[PDB]
């Protein structure tokens, strides 16, 4: 395996991979690695390009995905692809797909001209429809999964699952610390426990000799770096490596 690989410029041809999302006021994270990573691997195993819909992942999945706006479980969430699909749908106030995000973007942990973010903010119902105008309907919209899987706690396993079939989803421990990250590969060093978080880990690499993974943030573009971060690699570091589901598309 290479010292670096980053799967924005290994896959040209699949713009989403260079997208960052916004979760919104809702702990939908679980919701939004799955999808952008979907998104990615839909357009890597299919050379056609489609937003997988957060909207549809984050209301219709249930109880199999943990609990919409509260939380959820990555793993549930490439299970509900490959049992009931998922169908397109683009940023807020796109009008992009069948079904857009209908939580507005805003402020995370950063300045800026949207509202600040706000803990708070509930399911969306699940609506079997798709915007008006959209062609064609729900069920027939809908893109399917056809494997489900858990990569193990292991570096050299996940980076030739990245590898070989694009990003991947995980998820790690969250402390204060890593809310005001801007640069650099992160480390924990302090700062209260925020709980776990889901993203989507792109690549890797090595800066001023420490290891990382590439890994876009569901915060939108002015958090981090451009809503992206490094985080140190190869230690399990805040659990990063020990969580990691993926799966690969139908046909
Ligand atoms: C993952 C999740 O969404 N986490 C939260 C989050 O990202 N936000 C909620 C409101 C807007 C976001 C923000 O800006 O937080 C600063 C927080 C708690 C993480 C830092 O709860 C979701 C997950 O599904 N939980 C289980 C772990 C996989």
């Amino acid at each position: 395996l290479p010292e670096s690989f980053d799967a924005r410029e290994q896959w040209p041809n699949c713009p989403t991979i260079k997208e960052i999302r916004d979760q919104g006021s809702c702990g939908s994270c679980w919701a939004f690695g799955a999808v952008e990573a979907i998104s990615d691997r839909i357009c890597i195993h299919s050379n056609v390009n489609v937003e997988v819909s957060a909207e549809d992942m984050l209301t219709c999945c249930g109880g199999e995905c943990g609990d919409g706006c509260n939380g959820g479980f990555p793993s549930g969430a490439w299970n509900f692809w490959t049992k009931k699909g998922l169908v397109s749908g683009g940023l807020y106030n796109s009008h992009v797909g069948c079904r857009p995000y209908s939580i507005p973007p805003c402020e995370h942990h950063v300045n800026g001209s949207r509202p600040p973010c706000t803990g708070e903010g509930d399911t969306p119902k699940c609506s079997k429809t798709c915007e008006p105008g959209y062609s064609p309907s729900y069920k027939e919209d809908k893109h399917f999964g056809c494997s489900s899987y858990s990569v193990a706690n292991n570096e050299k396993e996940i980076m030739a699952e990245i590898y070989k079939n694009g990003p991947v989803e995980g998820a790690f421990s969250v402390y204060s610390d890593f809310l005001l990250y801007k640069s650099g590969v992160y480390q924990h060093v302090s700062g209260e426990i925020m709980g776990g978080h889901a993203i989507r880990i792109l690549g890797w690499g090595v800066e001023n000799g420490t290891p990382y993974w590439l890994v876009g943030n569901s915060w939108n573009t002015d958090w981090g770096d451009n809503g992206f971060f490094k985080i140190l690699r190869g230690q399990d570091h805040c659990g990063i490596e020990s969580e990691i589901v993926a799966g690969m598309p139908c046909t």
